[PDB]
RNA sequence: AGUUUAACUGGGGCGGUUGCCUCCUAAAAUGUAACGGAGGCGCCCAAAGGUUCCCUCAACCUGGACGGCAAUCAGGUGUUGA
């Protein structure tokens, strides 16, 4: 007995839209997206083991969900890494809860990054799958910004059922992601 | 004063070696020598053992903030080259 802001927005207009453009025989074919994919790479593993904690917490805050801290299964001594170093957190993001995170994405943070002109339509990989990143997380307001002690970065990734490019361009669109309209 | 002070060895000496595991020589069973050719061991292990359950890598292509030949991520090819 609920519904997100977003997916009740998908299941009015979007999939009428996408099918009045794309004319699918069956609606099975309509594009979805299904998760939402987080990552933080700290990096710094070999020089600062605490940081990680910190990058766990900031994304706690973020998510409304523990991280997962992936290691690192090959050695490249180049870098200090071994096999076994946390190098980053990563975090999946499906249902309700995703809905949900990109209703504030688009709506607190996004309208929030100094100068956004726009995210490239270029971010896409073989069939329509956004591929973008931050800088810095002084931006959630979900997060304490007092508290930070070093810019720790992310890199998001967007994942859909579309199969091509123009597919995936237009259901973002129709979803509120300020692509450059070009 | 009594006695020891090795062997192999294309004579002896000098050098090197002596035991165990793996491969070729080794001649499609086994086995087979040379001071013939290449290596290794004289360990480690609250788990790197037992059991029940689950999953598949490496590599390449693309996207991608610092990040580059490569770091973690996502998506494909990938019978198996990790």
């Amino acid at each position: 007995k609920a519904l997100p802001r977003l997916k009740q927005r998908y299941r009015e207009e979007i999939r009428e839209a996408l099918q009045q453009e794309f004319n699918y025989a069956n609606v099975m074919q309509i594009p979805g997206v299904v998760k939402v994919v987080v990552n933080m790479g700290v990096g710094d593993a070999a020089r600062d083991a605490k940081l990680i904690n910190g990058a766990i917490n900031d994304l706690a805050l973020i998510t409304g969900q523990k991280p997962e801290v992936r290691r690192a299964r090959k050695s490249i001594a180049q870098f200090k890494l071994r096999e076994g170093m946390p190098i980053g957190a990563r975090v999946t993001l499906r249902g309700d809860r995703m809905w949900e995170f990109l209703d504030r994405l688009i709506s607190i943070a996004l309208p929030r990054i100094r100068d956004f002109r726009g995210l490239s339509p270029k971010q896409f990989d073989g069939t329509g799958n956004y591929t973008f990143g931050l800088n810095e997380q002084s931006m959630f307001h979900e997060i304490d910004v007092d508290s930070i002690d070093r810019p720790r970065g992310m890199d998001i990734t967007v994942v859909t059922t579309a199969t091509n490019d123009a597919e995936g361009r237009a259901l973002l669109r129709a979803l509120g992601f300020p692509f450059k309209e070009n």
